[PDB]
């Protein structure tokens, strides 16, 4: 029931290091074809005085292509839909830890998250704003006990060259009861095109391939 | 200096899980296409009570495939060489450390190795030799503190399916000064091709691709 093109509609309640806020955004995207882009407008918690980056990367593996030889978990889970949770480890000492309930509702994907980080030392490249974007990913998903794994080590670029290392860690667990993988892997690329001053209003475009 | 094929010549001494060890062999591959093999015969501790894999790639990133758009960090550092250290995290919390100190003597590269692990559970998958190989993977390389550094995340396959899990860490130093490369990746399949009954003889390649 996945279609050529689907939209998207989310919203995020979070904090980070005891800041609350809220997110909510519209976008659509290509399943087959692993394109996407959404836009995204802060409700409360205005202006984020922490990086917006490491929001982003929360912001539907659906949205991947997925080649003919490879078993699909999350295209397979529809229309009942997936959720995962994500712990996010920086190597600075700040953790970020996030939920994603999504669900289909006609041709619209919804997004429920919840979005919780602390312990980023004030003065880290989070807490001063100093990233500039996430540079591209190999990410690595194997099966464990009967639901999906995903492992992937990221890096946010900073200002003055030099980068800042995290370590994702997802599980995916379909609501249905689906077609399990062999172990493979989804390069991403996610970029901001375009933002406002603080970041109040926001443009992210992320594609993906799946591969062996 | 760099030539189209090169030989390899190598001897590790190590240790795991208190059972000491030593190993030798001879290869060779081609750098510019990425690609290596090698034979490998272990000298004293044999025979070996653990897990073969966790040794295998630990047995020099000049045998990788490097675009002209990416500074080849490895390749320039010759003759004078470099050097690497890596962590080997598992998931079951055992540990493994390894250096190689890489030098050249007219075309065959020589590889001095250490090698210590530890902490396997007895009744794990490397100290009951239940792996069967790396499933390829994409290492991630960026500079820091004027050095190279190497993250990749890694999984073994077990037997009936299912995964261990490995973190490596590795840090490359060049010997003389070299120019340094924007984050990129390198793909890796590592194969033992062949071996005897109890690993005491084996043969391993390796192919790897650096990317953008």
């Amino acid at each position: 029931v996945i279609k050529p093109d689907m939209k998207i509609k989310l919203r995020m309640e979070g904090a980070v290091n005891g800041h609350p806020f809220a997110i909510e955004g519209v976008g659509l995207g290509k399943p087959f074809e692993g394109k996407q882009s959404m836009d995204l407008k802060v409700k409360e918690g205005g202006p984020l005085p922490f990086a917006y980056d490491i929001l982003t990367t929360v912001f539907n593996r659906v949205f991947a292509k997925y080649p003919e030889n490879i078993v699909d978990y999350f295209k397979q889970s529809f229309p009942e839909g997936y959720s995962w949770e994500r712990s996010m480890n920086y190597e600075d000492g700040g953790i970020c830890n996030a939920t994603n309930d999504i669900t289909l509702d006609g041709d619209c994907y919804i997004y429920e998250i919840r979005f919780r980080g602390t312990n980023f030392p004030a003065n880290g490249p989070v807490m001063q704003k100093r990233t500039v974007k996430w540079e591209p990913s190999t990410e690595n998903l194997y099966v464990r006990d009967g639901v999906l794994k995903g492992d992937v080590m990221m890096a946010l670029s900073l200002e003055g060259g030099g980068h800042y290392r995290c370590d994702f860690k997802t599980t995916y667990k379909a609501k249905k009861v689906v077609q399990l993988p062999d172990y493979h892997f989804v390069d991403h690329h996610i970029e901001i095109k375009s933002h406002d001053k603080d970041y109040s209003n926001v443009n992210l475009h992320e594609h993906a391939e799946a591969h062996s």
